C-alpha cells in the first residue's frame, strides 16, 4: 500500500471554476491561504482487478457511509487519468479519509484531489519504475482533476495566474482560521453546480475582470501590512460571487438571515475594535475568519461575546 | 457477567424543550443546564442468549418496578439497539435501570436513564467487541439520539449545547443548593415528550428559539457579573415562557396551578421582600426547582421553615 496526505486552502480571491474550456486555463487568477492543520488523506492498495473502488473512511478508519455518484465519479476518473500519465494497467482500492469534523461545511475536494495526486504518484512511479514528477508537475497533474487542489501543494500563500501555480510570500503567515458553521438548507446546491448555474447571471461576464481587479488592490494591501484593506476587498470579493448565486436565473442562496445576523456583528465589531478578522465564504453556507498571530486574544474576545451559544465554532 | 454504570439528572435554565430541525436533528436553540450529581440513574446490563434486549426498571432496593409502558420501554430499548449496531454486535441484553430519587417525586429520570445506559452499553459493547471504548463527547452524541436532554448529562458542573456540540462551560456558580417543591400531578397528565409535540400549536412557537437565544446571552452575561438577580429573573421568564407554550397551543393544557402559583407569587415576595432568594425553574411537569448558592445555606432553610414546611412537600 501507498499513503499520502495534503493540506485544504482558502481562497482570498475565488477560481469559482471559471475557466477557458479550450486550454483549460483560469478565466481569473485566484489567491488561497493554506490550512496546513486541515489535511485530506488517501491510502492506495492494488486490486487485482483492473478497475478502481473508492471507498472513503472516516478518522478513526472505519468505512463512511456515502452514497455520492458525482462526487466519486470524478475521484475516479483523476485515478484513471494518472494511471494513464504512467501508463499503468490494473485497479486500485481507494481509501480517503479527513482529519477534520467532517460535514457542517469543509470542503474536502481540493486536498482530497492533491492528496490522491500525491499517493497515486508516489504508488504509480514505484510500480511502474518511471521518474516521480516534481511538487509543481504534481500540482499541474492535481489541477486536472481539481482547479482548487493545484493550489495545495504551496505554502503558506499560494498564487494561480495564467498557467503557473506557486507560493507567493506575503506578510501574514501564521493566521488563527475558525470557521462559523450554519447548517446547510433541505436541498443544498453542490459547489460544483453553482459553478455551472451562475452562467446565467448578469453579473457573470465581468466577474473575472472584478476578480482581478480585487487581487492588485490585495496583493497591494498585502504589501503595505494593511489588514483593514485586505478585510474589506476579500469581503467584496466573496459577496460578489454570493450575489452571481442570487441574480442567476433561478436565484439560490446559501446566506441567510442567520448568516446575514453574524455578517452584520462581524462588520460592528470591526467598528467598534478599530479591529478584526478577515471574513470569506466558499459556495457553501459556512464562514470563514482569519486572525493575525498578535488576534489571538481579539478572536478569543469575539468567539465569547458573539459566537458562544449562537454558533458552533470549527 | 454484567456490567454497571451511572448518570447525574440535569436542570436546564435556558430550555431545549425538544424543538429541533427534522432533517439534521440540530436543536433550534441552544440550551443550558446545571448537572445535578446528586440525583442518580443506574443501568446494569446482563448479556441474555437471545438476541433481543429486555427492559426490567427496578426499584431503589433492587426489586422489580411495576411499570407497563410501552412508550418509555420503547424508546430506551431502541436506544440499546442503536449502540449495538454503532459496535456490530449482535445480541439481547436484560436490562435493569434504576434511580436513587423517589417515584412518588416525579422527577424527570429521562436524561440520566439515557445517559447511564449508553454509558454503560459503551463500557459493555467496548469490551465485548474489543473495539476501543468512545470518548465522553461520541457518547454523549450517542446519547443525544435517544434523548436530548441526556447529552448535557455528560458535563459538569455546567453544560452547554450548541448546534452538535456539547461542553461544560466554566461559570461562576457551583455546588449550588437544589430542593425540588413536589406538586402532585392531576389525573390524565401529559408527558414532557408529548408536550413538546403539541406546543407546535402555540402562537408563540415559532419565535421560541428567538427568546432562548436572547435570553442566553443575558443569562451568560448575568453569570459573568455574578448578577444573581439578573440570573433569577432571567430564568424566571425563560420557564413561564415555556409554559405559555402549553396554554396557548390547539387545546390548552397545563402543569401550573392556582396551587403552584401561590408558591411562585411567594417565592417573588420573598425576593422583593429579602433582596436575594433562589433561582426558580421548571420543566414539562408539575414540580417546581430551586437553585440556592453554597453561601445561600441559611436564606433558604429560612424559605423553606417560614414557606414550604406544612404546605408543600420538599425534596
Amino acid at each position: 500500500h501507498w499513503f499520502a496526505q495534503a493540506p485544504a486552502n482558502i481562497a482570498l480571491i475565488k477560481y469559482m471554476g471559471k475557466k477557458d474550456e479550450n486550454s483549460n486555463l483560469p478565466d481569473n487568477s485566484s489567491l488561497s491561504y493554506t490550512l496546513s492543520n486541515l489535511l485530506s488523506s488517501v491510502k492506495l492498495e492494488k486490486l487485482p482487478t483492473k478497475k478502481d473502488i473508492w471507498e472513503p473512511l472516516t478518522i478513526p478508519g472505519a468505512p463512511e457511509f456515502n452514497l455520492s455518484v458525482e462526487a466519486q465519479k470524478r475521484f475516479i476518473d483523476h485515478l484513471v487519468r494518472l494511471k494513464e500519465y504512467f501508463g499503468y494497467v490494473g485497479g486500485f482500492l481507494i481509501q480517503s479519509s479527513n482529519n477534520f469534523p467532517h460535514s457542517s461545511g469543509l470542503a474536502s475536494s481540493a486536498s482530497s484531489f492533491a492528496a490522491l495526486t500525491k499517493c497515486a504518484s508516489i504508488a504509480l512511479s514505484e510500480l511502474t519504475q518511471k521518474p516521480l514528477p516534481s511538487i509543481d508537475e504534481q500540482a499541474q497533474l492535481s489541477r486536472l482533476g481539481s482547479g482548487s487542489s493545484c493550489r495545495s501543494f504551496y505554502a503558506p500563500w499560494a498564487l494561480w495566474t495564467g498557467d503557473k501555480v506557486s507560493a507567493i510570500d506575503l506578510p501574514y503567515k501564521d493566521l488563527l482560521h475558525q470557521v462559523i458553521v450554519i447548517s446547510s438548507q433541505e436541498k443544498e446546491i453542490p459547489s460544483r453546480v453553482a459553478h455551472k448555474l451562475v452562467k446565467t447571471s448578469p453579473f457573470y461576464e465581468t466577474r473575472s475582470e472584478r476578480a482581478e481587479a480585487n487581487l492588485k488592490l490585495l496583493l497591494n494591501a498585502f504589501e503595505n501590512k494593511d489588514w483593514t484593506s485586505i478585510y474589506q476587498i476579500c469581503w467584496h470579493e466573496f459577496l460578489d460571487m454570493h450575489q452571481l448565486f442570487k441574480t442567476c436565473e433561478k436565484p439560490f442562496s446559501y446566506i441567510t438571515d442567520n448568516t446575514l445576523h453574524i455578517l452584520s456583528v462581524i462588520e460592528k465589531f470591526w467598528n467598534e475594535k478599530g479591529d478584526g478578522p478577515v471574513v470569506t465564504m466558499d459556495a457553501g453556507p459556512n464562514v470563514h475568519l482569519l486572525y493575525r498571530s498578535d488576534q489571538t486574544d481579539l478572536a478569543r474576545q469575539f468567539k465569547s461575546d458573539h459566537l458562544v451559544g449562537n454558533y458552533d465554532v470549527l
